[PDB]
């Protein structure tokens, strides 16, 4: 059982590399190997210093390796020391904050965005005093910095891209070079991506897959004389590193060597190194899901692919006796529960009796199940697959019977009548193969006569169907109560609270039960008749809002309400939505609160037990009759047990299946999948850590050669994320004191947009930081570290300005100051554009096409839209989906005015740009950012200035995760531009005018992109 | 900066050893070193298998390394695997559950007490199927098992004893040997302790300090031909281990080699290996203490030697700017706090103003301070030292002035009048230099006239003095309200609730304020007169109970009550005592509850703020006027920061000082201390882990050559303790199924004394365990592991007995079953003694001389005391202090009877033993156990049978701990037996008849000690 070796570095006979997240050293001479450093978290890069004595190491921390920082290793005394306290943000695809290289003097040059507004601004910094001070090289963003003959060699976006093989977009790795002690020239700019550059002698060796596969090449210090050296076919080579003599690298999990002279490729022998305990223990709550209430006051829940029947206490627990991957568990009888078991083949229905033991599992495939339920009389079950089908499976025989198939989306919202006769469900529809919206009409299926009826019309969104106990009327919710709500910032209106409940008696002639129509004055007791029942529909007198569930009770109705709120947290942090359980008494027609702070709710089949999760993450349970009596559902009593190798295989196959099942093009999928499966499956057994699995999985995802194949979430370590103390400032070591080199601030009156020092009425810029919380900082005291240890609290900071000016304030040491830096940048550029255009041009910047973008666009769109000209800077735009909405705005043309008796003119439309517009874009703007760029030109809103953009317009919508919480993504929505097709994908967008931003432009402190834009508009504004 | 190397093992050129809790391997040949295993917790022993390929490792877990288990290491593939799930209990002095040796076949033999009733029964077991099955060798308790010429060599109690150099007690390490394929003979039994035995050729090499220091010796396989090989003088050698050729060992932190042939000693070169981050982060709550409320609703508290001023929230925190070791912090003004700083020299008073910054620290030494307080007007402070002095320190000048010095105990209970004029305190006294009890009388000191007065008489215990706001009357509590409470088991009575409050008006003529004597009917307003004030004393009408504090308020009085409760938990688990704050309204004379679940309480100087800790460990704070409004005091917001090397030095010096300051003999102390200081201080800088420090400290404690020098508590790891699933049963692998070899049970009707399976009315013995919680256990499934994973929960266990008998019950998987095994043993021996003496002899066993002992003694004393003869088995007795109480019982002689008209005779006394008594004792009974043994003979209660006992009769009473919570102990109370002196110490007690318990006696399954006892009594019972 060998390991998965990777990311090596060489120096003489010694060779360091990574295995099991730890760092190892190998001596070709003796042939021995040893672990030189461990227990620091997950390590992915280790670099030999010039002398070959010390080693710079990049280690990641946080459950999902969302944070990272650099460490030093002295192989002389075995000393270990943290160098940076930046807590750089990183993801699988962009593992920023690493070693850039070493300067001639033998000093370490790092690449980080810790002090930058945009993650992609991984600017270069020279490390001094072991992390005490940091001197910027002002060469702009870079991933590698080599030196040759006194010439700086810069590698841009030159990190590996395993997730996207054959990438040819604008963010492809490129190489520049110095020519005139300050002048730079781009020398390697192939059609494909260039990664991991090295210089042996006077040639730069790098990797690219221009020929269709990853190989090693080289060229003189002028990007000329290209040569193809290796000819691999098994796995792409990665992580090139050298010592000046030979080149080192990794492939398919082994460490190889390439001698530039001999041009010979040889594999290093290392054999087995480490085989940790395969049987691991996990905490059920960390991976729990699908919590459901059963009879006898029991509970059912799924975790890490396993299922359990336990009591609220968590003291008596039973595991369902079934192999890996239980997707769903559902009450199917007094002591019987029905489950959904998934395998590489698909999803299958199962049944288990936690009393006897009988667990006969079916074999009839159901495809990819996403919803499952069982009638109250354990006769059959209802299932929804990704084929958009809703079906009934005979819980006795196992024969699934398709009832109806939607052609727009899955039928996951359904309910069964208590008498097991009707099945009401939401049926997504469209009235055209290209409609912009998808309607949803409730459908009712009758088990007798086997026929479908329309409970609702197909003009809006009707959902949450639910029958009453006696099964006499069908209740449901709908967004039909249209009534606009005003926007407090932008002239606009939205449908905020347009949800309302309705009812439909299954017996014609019977009135709305909530209308309290005296029995003596009605003549019900007719007979079921579901024909044209959508005509008998009636609403229930309850104020419009945002309802997600309706539960009909004897003399009351429970409703789940979701108060209006922003979507920022939900969009970026996946933060759960907050609701509250409301009660409506039919008699009194009064509403009340039953339970708040709910983020999820489930209800028993008997309607007597309620199970819910609150905003605190915990799960509770209480009787509907006495909601005051809730208990906490504990599950962390019994350890969760599993096998790494069994889970890793399971996880690989699922990742491999989703990638295949969700790829936008089914054809390409059948081929790529079938051609990459085995190849990458053989590496799984070499994996010992979640990080090992990641390497295998990502490389296999790259085999689809498309954008948006990401891997997020998942548990990679038990190490806590790195902390970084921030006060929105820039420090500089000058003598024996740290000086406030810069004090970031954007809109003083906005929230969280300035150095917390400003609250004390003083701009820290220029002042000298004496000490923090008593401890003196400076020449012999790392301020970065001290601040790190105070992150998230308030500390006393003694400062000193001009003269005898001395301050001693309680400052809030923030955990992050990115946004403050972003806003600072935007406001700077905004001030710049005004002054240079003599107050005739506006400025607006769009960070992404998500909630934040929407925020930033409108934040300035309301003050900048009425200038002679407008600059819509969309550089570094991270994509999203709201581009269409922003374009729609800019699309407006001013065609009139309103003349008031008093006041100023009112432009019509209001959201109309006054004059000429111009867009700025770089290679760091992609996805929706790609779409926005192409559109801006295509619609002729103005000229596009900058550099070709990213080029990944195949959207995604993940709907399933791995048993460890990992959320993988698959390019499922290919964007097709009219008169261009899918051309944008794997290419990007070409600006009308290309304005490069060379390393020398950064050294001169000039932005050639924004300058051109401004100067260009002034020219157009001469008319 | 080198490391502290230790506990090595050798094999050829390779040499494994421990450094920084991790295991390392060194190759003499190449001279290189590497860490072969880490992150398992703290490792102290590593043993090479025969083939030299695999390695057995013993690792400890739990904050205080209170738990341990064994792991395997395959140097071929680098596989790691946990072998045992016993969760063996261990302490610094007795690190049980380790590798005993290897049998001829190359199998691992382990020594553990996991399945034994007494910790000292570290019986031998052969490991099979990598921990699947365990086969007992039935050779009795052993620490080492070697083999030579087909002869078993057993080493009893042969582990190292660094804490007690020159130990010559009965538990001293000894060596036995087989002579007749079943017959054993003791061969090495020197006067001193023999540790770490090895066999090179045909000689056993071990270590002993018979010459006054640790050295290596050897003798033929007959304990003959003694030879002294080494002649060290720097540090004792430890952990001998060999491969058959050369011997390996450690000394003063280095690894050495000894060649039996050459007889040459050589040091192995290893140099620096690991130097972790010196700056560590700790959690304040984990080491907090001395929490105190200040003004402005602020809080003060001490942790890990540091002090802080923070708000209840813990958001605004200030550290007191003072070097290590702040013992106490006390409010001394609006923004000023007084503190007690400790150094190697002693304790000193200090003052800090968290507003300005002025922190002038005094230099006048105060000795060892244990109580400190400041008047309400920040003029002076009151201090109590271990010299038994109470003094006033001028908070301005610094001049301490001794007021009074007790000669019995410290004066820690004192209070200052609000007007700063009187100082009331408890003054411990005796009316004889040999009295059995120490009385305590409240004393009052007047700052004006400077004279002491007697507030109370010296006939009992008067405490908790407290003045009223106006400083007109002095309140206090006393245990004078004598009134006996009946014992529900043993004919006895105790003073349970005899506490009551009293008051003393400082102005003669003034009545008891609580008596509500109409002002119009009294003529107070006299003048202070403290003369014969103890005559004016008066009680306050409040029911007797167990009060710890009394707080006089305007029209009410607060009293801290402690409901009667057992002391088991408090005695063994140090569990805090539970109290409740009560309120007494002077007017209504009615009592009420203010706050419960309190385990500690503090009160502001203004009597308006209350700070308390509840049984949940958290700290709260609430206004006395509105006790319903309490907030939680948080402190874990700001990380606690420190330096390992600065703390380690601090901790060493303190451990070194306490050891010196508390040794029973001052003379011996001055010499030993001064002679061992530097020698062990030079090792501190080599320490990197708490375990490294422990090694140094323990060795230095051993330099006192006395018993009771222990080291408990302290934080050694962040690893959670090992878990062990137990159901009071013994399993045996038979084929492919585990069989219940034994089902332990003691008194079926008592609590926690039988296998939880019994509750289902079935004796598991004989049955076959099929599966647990679904998972099948047996040949290919470690039941020990499975049970471990269900510890502390209830699991479904399928069993199978004779015929088609099959059970399926929900069993409680316990975390431990020691007590159930102990009770089983006692009951077995009890049943045995009855049957063999034909029902004429009783049996009683005393496990220790603590609360449990008291429990077990009376548990059987009431049914066994009236037989013709009695056996008081006190083997394995762990000591304590209640021996005197048990003797007093047995001391009773039956001299009469009560003849009833109906019923049976009543013996007088009731607690009188009917006839002849006989005691059984082994080397595993010590301390009070030692005292009991000597006494039993000395008083002639009967004969003593067994083997010489432990020999450590120098008691301890720790009263101070290290900044990391570590609790060190120092032999402070030397026991002097009349007509024998201190002879018992370092020797033990000699039984009238010596009955050894050889290994062959265990193999025959016979107890020669209990047999002799029974047979001997029958002989005496012939009269």
């Amino acid at each position: 059982m060998p390991n998965l070796l990777l990311n090596p570095d060489i120096h003489g006979d010694r060779i360091i590399f990574v295995c099991c997240d730890d760092l190892w050293e190998h001596d070709l001479k003796s042939g021995s190997t040893r672990k030189i450093v461990s227990n620091l978290g997950v390590i992915n890069n280790a670099r030999f210093f010039p002398d070959g004595r010390k080693i710079a190491i990049r280690v990641m921390r946080g459950s999902s390796l969302n944070t990272a920082d650099l460490y030093f290793y002295n192989g002389e005394n075995g000393e270990i020391k943290r160098i940076t306290y930046f807590s750089g943000k990183s993801t699988g695809r962009r593992m920023f904050t690493d070693v850039a290289g070493f300067d001639p003097d033998g000093n370490l040059i790092i690449s980080t965005d810790a002090m930058q507004p945009f993650s992609s601004m991984t600017c270069l910094y020279r490390v001094e005093n072991d992390g005490i001070n940091f001197v910027p090289l002002n060469l702009g963003p870079a991933t590698h910095i080599l030196f040759a003959d006194g010439r700086r060699v810069i590698g841009r976006n030159t990190f590996e891209l395993p997730h996207w093989k054959g990438y040819r977009g604008g963010t492809r790795g490129k190489i520049w070079i110095e020519v005139n002690s300050g002048a730079f020239k781009k020398i390697v700019d192939m059609s494909t991506h260039v990664s991991s550059p090295v210089i042996v002698g006077h040639r730069i060796y790098f990797i690219t897959d221009i020929d269709g596969f990853g190989q090693i090449y080289s060229t003189d210090l002028d990007g000329k004389d290209l040569r193809k050296h290796t000819s691999f076919t098994d796995y792409y080579p990665r992580h090139l590193n050298t010592d000046g003599r030979r080149i080192l690298f990794s492939k398919g999990g082994s460490i190889y060597i390439f001698n530039p002279d001999t041009e010979k490729i040889e594999k290093i022998e290392i054999g087995d190194l480490e085989s940790p305990e395969d049987r691991i223990i996990s905490i059920p709550s960390k991976f729990a899901e699908d919590f459901s209430p059963l009879d006898g006051d029991l509970i059912a829940f799924v975790s890490r692919g396993q299922a359990f029947i336990q009591d609220v206490s968590g003291t008596y627990v039973l595991k369902v006796p079934e192999p890996l991957r239980i997707r769903y568990v559902r009450r199917g009888g007094d002591t019987k529960v029905a489950f959904i078991h998934g395998t590489r083949e698909g999803d299958f229905l199962g049944i288990y009796d936690y009393r006897t033991g009988k667990a006969e599992k079916f074999e009839e495939n159901l495809g990819n199940v996403f919803a499952m339920g069982v009638d109250r009389n354990g006769k059959f079950a209802v299932v929804a697959n990704d084929r958009f089908e809703i079906m009934t499976v005979d819980l006795e025989t196992g024969k699934p019977t398709v009832i109806e198939r939607s052609r727009e989306a899955m039928i996951t919202d359904f309910t069964i009548s208590d008498n097991s006769r009707f099945i009401a469900y939401g049926f997504p529809l469209k009235h055209g193969e290209t409609d912009g919206y998808v309607m949803q009409a409730i459908h009712v299926y009758d088990m007798e006569g086997r026929k479908i009826f329309a409970a609702t019309t197909e003009n809006s969104h009707d959902y949450a169907p639910a029958f009453d106990a006696d099964s006499k009327n069908l209740y449901y919710l709908s967004y039909r109560s249209l009534d606009p709500s005003p926007d407090r910032v932008v002239l606009n209106f939205s449908f905020e609270v347009v949800s309302k409940p309705f009812v439909i008696p299954l017996i014609p002639g019977s009135p709305n039960p909530t209308k309290l129509v005296p029995r003596s004055m009605t003549s019900e007791a007719g007979e079921y008749d579901l024909n044209d029942m959508y005509k008998r529909s009636s609403p229930i007198n309850v104020d419009p809002g945002d309802y997600r569930m309706i539960i009909p009770l004897e003399s009351s109705i429970l409703i789940y309400s979701v108060p209006v709120h922003g979507e920022f947290a939900a969009y970026y942090q996946g933060a759960p939505e907050k609701g509250v359980l409301l009660k409506y008494d039919v008699k009194t027609r009064k509403v009340t609160e039953v339970k708040n702070n709910l983020t999820d709710l489930r209800l028993s089949a008997d309607r007597k037990t309620v199970m819910v999760r609150k905003d605190d993450g915990k799960i509770y349970t209480f009787p509907l009759e006495k909601p005051e009596d809730e208990r906490t559902v504990e599950t962390d009593k019994r350890p969760l047990v599993s096998s790494i190798h069994e889970e890793f295989l399971q996880m690989y196959d699922e990742a491999w299946k989703l990638a295949r099942d969700n790829y936008w093009n089914e054809a390409v999928a059948k081929e790529i999948s079938e051609r990459i499966y085995e190849k990458y499956r053989n590496l799984v057994p070499l994996c010992k850590t979640r990080y090992d699995l990641s390497n295998v999985i990502v490389e296999m995802q790259g085999e689809y050669r498309t954008s948006h194949s990401y891997e997020m979430g998942g548990t990679f370590t038990d190490k806590d994320p790195f902390r970084s103390g921030r006060i929105a400032c820039d420090f500089k070591l000058d003598g024996d004191h740290y000086v406030v080199a810069k004090a970031y601030a954007g809109d003083y009156s906005n929230e969280g947009e300035k150095s917390p020092i400003f609250e004390y009425g003083i701009d820290p810029t220029g002042y000298l930081i004496e000490d923090i919380d008593g401890e003196t900082v400076g020449a012999g005291s790392n301020i970065y570290r001290v601040l790190s240890e105070k992150a998230g609290t308030s500390a006393r900071i003694r400062l000193s300005g001009k003269g005898g000016d001395k301050r001693d304030l309680m400052i809030d040491i923030l955990d992050d100051d990115r946004f403050i830096r972003y806003r600072s940048w935007v406001e700077a550029n905004r001030r710049y554009v005004h002054e240079r255009s003599k107050g005739t041009i506006g400025y607006i910047h769009i960070p992404d096409m998500g909630m934040m973008g929407l925020n930033e666009f409108y934040r300035l769109f309301i003050n900048e839209s009425s200038y002679q000209g407008l600059i819509v800077d969309v550089r570094f735009n991270g994509g999203g989906f709201v581009s269409q909405l922003i374009i729609e705005k800019l699309m407006n043309k001013r065609i009139g005015y309103d003349n008031p008796r008093r006041g100023t003119l009112s432009p019509y439309p209001t959201n109309s740009v006054r004059g000429k517009i111009i867009a700025i874009t770089n290679e760091y703007a992609g996805s929706d950012g790609d779409i926005f760029s192409f559109s801006f030109k295509k619609l002729g809103l103005g000229k596009l200035i900058g550099t070709r953009t990213w080029g990944g317009v195949v959207g995604i919508t993940p709907k399933r995760r791995l048993i460890d919480g990992t959320v993988l993504t698959q390019p499922e929505f290919a964007f097709w531009f009219r008169d261009a097709g899918f051309g944008v994908e794997n290419y990007g967008v070409d600006p009308d005018v290309e304005i490069e931003y060379a390393p020398h432009d950064y050294l001169s402190g000039k932005d050639p992109q924004i300058d051109y834009a401004i100067d260009a508009l002034i020219e157009e504004l001469r008319n």
